[PDB]
């Protein structure tokens, strides 16, 4: 039969039959009693404030608290007269009917009523039955009191009280006598409840949206009818007996911003359910389950041994030793046997255990609550009235579809709703608070701070370490790993208990032993003085407000002066967004400026791209260490360099000590003489191995979860709050100024407050979007970076202790007990390699940790390994793993990542790193990409360019290895196999063809190999390839040395920019993003790719013709173009085109020739190209007033007119990066519109001498298409190529 509910109102007479006046137990014999009325029976409801343990004064409001986590409510009015006892009944019988409506809650129910408390604690012998025990029983009364008094026993199993002293709280207590429960040792007891149905609690969520654009009323408020169930879960726990004590998660407190709470259980972190009981590591899930199970043996003897009840006669046997075997799930034998069976006792606990939470309920109901214990909270509000049929709906709840709010749970949004559901005054509610205030005595700066909002640290006593225990292990042994994930299948297989059988009746004898331990409750004061000076969140949210009286304010950006006076306001914004909030204007602008103010405000509030450079950073929000200061004091400076030199560790205030100990070996002392079952023994110490191995990452993974996950949620709330603070300080700013001036303005213009309220909140939204999505990603890098290491390290260590221990003991024994031993000398060689993968999808299961770990591991920016960058004269990598390097300040480079390795040991540079990182098995993969330039030959060494060998990149370890060669015109990289023979990779430029672009040219190289093919790219695309296919085996363990490694000519140097390393596939549609990225430059390009510099000397060169130059005669001055010749001296080996030919282009200038100044660069920049010769000066002249076609420019005399504007203009036209430059001739220098395109002509120049047949390229209307059509420049008469003399070329 399904659970009934009994109806009756309050003035009823008492029936003694369904209304009675018992005894609480905690009354003891005192002989006050109380109306109790049962709903279902062994659920008794008692309308009654709970007084078991207060004192009389305690209900009323004072100075002090009961615990320093939540935040109380007093009341001494609740509950006073009849009409207030029967609405409290009224609206217990609505919220039981709520609860029975589902399914789930009649599965809830009907296992709280059926299950009956065992008789008897352990202070018993194991035959009796006694029934005179406090946790059993409760007498009622019988007759009309006055002449006779009787006392006849009733059973209990929930016996629903009041609230408390403070509303907001709600328990379920347990009995216990003499300092030991029965309610833990597999036994059960009667179990009390505080409940209040109006008050609820209100919580808040930051991923999602909020349906309005308001905050004055945010987040939602918890659904009464749903807290219920959390205590009926406790009191099934309590009552099934499973409430076992264990190991707690103590709150550190050792340092001046530490949470202060009491210790909690496991209690109360497997009932809330999601990823909260995460941090309860797999060895204490084990010892929990032990304990349970051999506390259920124990009452299967006791069971077994009981024949007889020597305290009430009335009582049967065998009928309830057919209850208590239902109730436990026994198996009976057939010669009446009891026993336990693992699997059926594995099932109902995991069903006790797990099958119910809160979360999951949440789900099935269609209810909002909070997504984990640790999480934030609001001041709770009431409910007018939970009867009227109108607001609340048994069949639904707060989400009626009649009014159409069953969508986007708007029932309980505090926004939309608004009228209905009151709000409770803040002149009564008591808070734990914390006074911090600076070392000076005086200082007129003293803040307080809710013990809410600190950071929750836990501490190194609560994690377990089981895994050092000495382990022995034998054939029969196998270790079962408990999931911690429950299929709600399990409770429709189940089918609402069709199987229990009805229980027996409730009348026995009346108690005689009433004494029973009765807890007491003591105060606590509420102000605790700190002296700090550490500026953080606390100090800076505070001076981020401003005072509720106040009217004019002004922001700045001064948090000395925002602590100094209470006037100004801080704001981390840019300083002309400052001056543009601090501007005053008159009545004629008011609302452009308004317009102005809020567009700004929104702009400055998105930024996510801040400062593209080529450096390998995806996101950052570059404002955090400007308005929060949270850790080593990252508020000062650079918080982008800050970042990219420190990681992700520059964030946390507090670095967790880790809790690493060394697991135990095996003692695999079987010595089995026959039969062969030493391998199964093998086997069973492999498998134990893989177990340990998954302990010490969930024990990891706990760790991480308790604490830094935590600490960054605290930092997005603090963003949050910073972020409302700023925008609320706005509006009152913009109010004032509307409000300053008389009605001409407010006639004149007319604008509402309501628009720029919803653009301010749109603009929050999206900026804590992008803050949420960065602090995300920056947790799950250093989870993935700065843990992991040193527990792989530690199981690789105990890996090779246990092979070589399992080696020694199977030679010892098994190789002379049996002849076949190969098979698993393989497979302890082979098995114990590779090591076990890390994935969260197993240690947890809800999607927000996972969607972002897959996105981190899916990014490729994030599988640095040796990433080699300059910073402050030294080599530092960015990797973040950290690597020794070992270097001088002597030498001296360039700013720009540039490195110069000769044949000279001077240059020395020493990297040692830590390769301890999760290792690839399979290797085979991977990737090396850096920039290179080589020198020229000079017509000497023929044996240097055809026999020599050498190169400058080499990893021999373990006489295996790989490295890269670099010859005269060849390119090589040579890998070793442990077999002996070799595989090489060869490529090679063309020089016989007198077509050279990479000669003593900057270019990219990527070598890239897979399991299938090892590839070549110099310029993004595929030229020479060829197979590795035959399985190598050979793994780069040890350092990778820089150097030529050879005493050779001091003629040669080889030039390097960018060493990058990848132990991740770049197939493609990556390479050619890399070499964009590396190869983008604002600055201008010489002929190999050197930044265009001043004062240097230049000479022409274009795509379109290949002999073309400016040549000056020195017997006269006439400068013309004539073609180029190649190397005078012969020389059949090699040959070449002449490059140091044709007049300078120098910039020489008068006023400033020797030892320019650093100037400032910008775009498009005023600059004359004039060269010098001798004492001649020349002048580029061009007619302004041209009307002929295809004239030269004159080089004229010098003549007295600079201060006109004959500028030279230098620009590009192309989107892909290239090494020339497009130079252009404005006369006029406001002319917006383009004056004319391209035009390459064919030209019969009227020299003297001859009409020369050029190909003149001019400013032309007759080719339109290509610089209109805009495609990559690469050939045109618009190169003007600029190419400078160095050392490194040898004339």
């Amino acid at each position: 039969m399904p659970v009934t509910i009994n109806n009756f109102n309050y003035n009823d007479p008492i029936d003694n039959n369904n209304i009675i006046m018992m005894e609480p137990p905690f009354a003891r014999g005192t002989g006050r009693y109380y109306k109790a009325f049962k709903i279902t029976d062994r659920i008794w409801i008692i309308p009654e404030r709970y007084t078991f343990g207060y004192k009389p004064e305690d209900f009323n409001k004072s100075s002090g608290i009961f615990n320093r986590d939540v935040c109380e409510y007093y009341d001494p009015d609740y509950l006073n007269t009849n009409d207030k006892k029967n609405i409290f009944l009224q609206t217990m019988i609505k919220l039981f009917n709520r609860i029975k409506s589902k399914p789930l809650g009649e599965k809830l129910l009907e296992m709280i009523i059926n299950g009956i408390p065992y008789l008897g604690d352990r202070r018993v012998p194991l035959e009796e039955f006694n029934t005179n025990i406090a946790s059993v029983t409760v007498n009622k009364l019988i007759s009309n009191p006055g002449e006779v008094e009787r006392k006849k026993g009733i059973f209990a199993n929930l016996i629903i009280f009041g609230p408390g002293p403070v509303l907001n709280e709600n328990e379920t207590i347990d009995i216990g006598i003499q300092n030991h429960f029965a309610s833990r040792e597999g036994f059960g007891g009667i179990m009390q409840m505080k409940f209040c149905p109006e008050y609820v609690s209100v919580f808040n969520n930051v991923q999602e949206n909020k349906g309005a654009s308001i905050f004055n009323r945010r987040g939602y408020f918890s659904d009464p009818a749903l807290i219920l169930m959390h205590q009926l879960i406790y009191v099934l726990h309590g009552l099934y007996g499973i409430k076992v004590d264990d190991l707690p998660i103590v709150p550190n407190e050792k340092k001046f911003f530490m949470q202060s709470t009491d210790a909690i259980q496991a209690e109360e972190l497997y009932t809330f359910g999601g990823q909260d009981p995460s941090i309860i590591t797999p060895s204490t899930d084990k010892s929990i389950y032990d304990k349970v199970l051999q506390n259920f043996r124990g009452i299967v003897d006791r069971l077994n041994k009981v024949l007889v009840c020597i305290s009430d006669p009335n009582i049967n046997i065998n009928i309830y030793k057919n209850k208590f075997k239902d109730k436990y799930k026994f198996v009976e034998d057939s010669e009446g046997k009891y026993s336990i069976d693992v699997e059926s006792f594995d099932k109902l606990y995991k069903s006790l255990m797990f099958g119910f939470t809160e979360t999951n309920i949440a789900e099935n109901y269609k209810i909002k609550t909070r997504a984990s214990y640790f999480s934030d909270s609001l001041p709770p509000v009431k409910i007018k009235n939970l009867l009227d049929n109108e607001i609340y709906t048994i069949e639904e709840g707060f989400n009626i579809s009649d009014k159409d709010m069953e969508k986007e749970y708007r029932g309980q949004n505090k926004a939309i709703n608004k009228q209905a559901y009151e709000e409770i005054s803040k002149e009564h509610l008591a808070v734990y608070k914390i006074q911090m205030c600076k070392s000076v005595k005086a200082p007129g700066i003293c803040i307080d701070v809710d013990n809410e909002d600190l950071f929750f640290i836990a501490d190194k006593n609560s994690f377990s370490d089981d895994l050092s225990k000495n382990e022995r292990i034998e054939y029969n042994t196998q270790s079962n790993y408990i999931e911690n994930d429950f299929p709600i299948n399990e409770l429709i297989l189940d089918t609402d208990l069709i199987s229990k059988i009805e229980l027996p009746s409730e009348n026995t004898e009346s108690l005689t032993d009433f004494n029973v331990d009765v807890p007491v409750y003591e105060k606590q004061p509420a102000i605790k003085k700190i002296f700090t000076d550490e500026n953080t969140i606390f100090q800076y949210l505070y001076s981020q407000t401003f005072p509720l009286d106040i009217r004019d304010i002004s922001l700045t950006s001064s948090f000395d002066d925002a602590l100094l006076f209470s006037n100004k306001v801080y704001s981390f914004f840019s300083m002309d967004y400052i001056k543009t909030a601090n501007k005053v204007v008159e009545a004629g602008l008011f609302a452009g400026w308004v317009k102005q103010i809020v567009n700004d405000f929104v702009i400055e509030a998105n930024k996510s791209n801040t400062m593209d450079k080529i450096a390998d950073i995806s996101l950052i929000v570059p404002y955090i260490g400007l308005a929060l200061n949270v850790g080593n004091e990252t508020a000062k400076g650079n918080f982008e360099n800050a970042f990219e030199i420190a990681g992700a560790s520059i964030l946390l205030e507090f670095i967790p000590e880790l809790l690493i100990p060394v697991v135990g070996a095996f003692l695999l002392e079987s010595y089995i003489d026959n039969k062969n079952k030493i391998i199964k023994t093998i086997d069973n110490a492999l498998t134990k191995r893989n177990e340990k191995w998954s302990d010490m990452y969930g024990l990891i993974v706990a760790q991480w979860l308790s604490t830094v996950n935590t600490q960054f949620y605290t930092i997005k709330e603090g963003m949050y709050k910073a972020l409302n603070y700023q925008a609320q300080a706005l509006e009152e700013i913009i109010k004032y100024r509307y409000n300053i001036y008389s009605e001409k303005e407010k006639s004149n213009i007319n604008i509402d407050f309501n628009d720029i309220n919803s653009k301010l909140n749109e603009g929050i939204n999206q900026a804590i979007d992008n803050i949420n999505n960065f602090i995300n990603g920056c947790s799950v890098s250093y989870l993935m970076k700065k843990m992991i290491p040193l527990a792989v390290e530690k199981l690789l260590d105990f890996d090779n202790t246990l092979k070589k221990n399992l080696l020694n003991y199977i030679d010892e024994n098994k190789l002379y007990l049996i002849g076949s031993a190969e098979y698993e000398k393989s497979k302890v060689n082979k098995y114990l390699k590779t090591i076990m993968p890390f994935d969260l999808s197993i240690y947890t299961n809800d999607t927000i940790l996972i969607e972002m770990f897959n996105k981190y591991n899916s990014e490729i920016l994030n599988n640095i390994i040796l990433n080699l960058r300059y910073k402050d004269n030294n080599l530092i990598d960015l990797s973040g793993y950290g690597a020794k390097v070992e270097v001088y300040d002597g030498v001296e480079l360039n700013d720009k990542n540039q490195f110069k390795l000769t044949s000279s040991a001077n240059s020395k540079i020493r990297v040692t790193q830590n390769q301890n990182i999760i290792f690839n098995s399979v290797f085979l993969d991977f990737s090396v990409s850096f920039w290179i330039r080589i020198p020229k030959y000079k017509n000497d060494g023929i044996q240097n360019y055809i026999h020599n060998e050498y190169t400058i990149i080499n990893c021999m370890k373990n006489n295996s290895g790989w490295k890269i060669s670099i010859r005269g015109n060849r390119i090589i990289w040579t890998l070793i196999d442990i077999n002996g023979k070799t595989k090489s990779v060869f490529f090679e430029y063309n020089i016989r063809e007198d077509i050279s672009e990479y000669i003593n040219r900057w270019f990219f190289v990527t070598i890239t190999n897979n399991l299938n093919n090892a590839k070549i790219y110099i310029n993004g695309k595929l030229e020479s390839n060829t197979d590795i296919k035959d399985i190598r085996e050979v793994i780069a363990n040890g350092e990778i040395i820089f150097k030529l490694d050879g005493d050779i000519d001091r003629t040669q140097f080889i030039w390097m920019k960018y060493f990058s390393i990848f132990n991740t596939e770049l197939s493609q549609s990556n390479i050619e993003e890399r070499y964009k990225i590396q190869s983008y430059s604002e600055y201008l390009k010489d002929f190999w790719g050197n930044p265009l510099m001043y004062n240097k000397e230049y000479y022409m060169f274009n795509a379109g013709n290949k002999n073309s130059y400016i040549k000056l005669k020195k017997d006269s001055p006439v400068g013309e173009i004539l073609t180029r010749s190649k190397y005078n001296q012969n020389s059949k080996y090699i040959n070449y085109r002449d490059l140091y030919i044709g007049e300078k282009f120098i910039i020489r200038r008068k006023s400033n020739s020797q030892s320019i100044n650093d100037d400032i660069v910008r775009k498009e920049d005023y600059i004359y190209l004039d060269f010098f010769n001798l004492n001649q000066e020349w002048r580029v002249y061009t007619y302004k007033y041209f009307k002929k076609e295809e004239m030269k420019l004159f080089l004229a005399p010098i003549y007295d007119s600079d201060e006109f504007y004959n500028t030279i203009q230098i620009k590009e036209y192309d989107e892909q990066p290239t090494y020339s430059c497009q130079l252009l001739f404005k006369k006029d220098e406001e002319s917006t519109d383009e004056i004319g395109l391209i035009g390459i002509h064919r030209f019969y120049e009227s020299g003297i001498v001859f009409e020369e047949y050029k190909d003149y390229f001019c400013i032309s209307k007759w080719y339109l298409k290509e610089v209109k059509r805009k495609p990559y420049n690469l050939k045109l008469g618009c190169n003007w190529q600029f190419i400078p003399k160095d050392e490194g070329w040898t004339e």
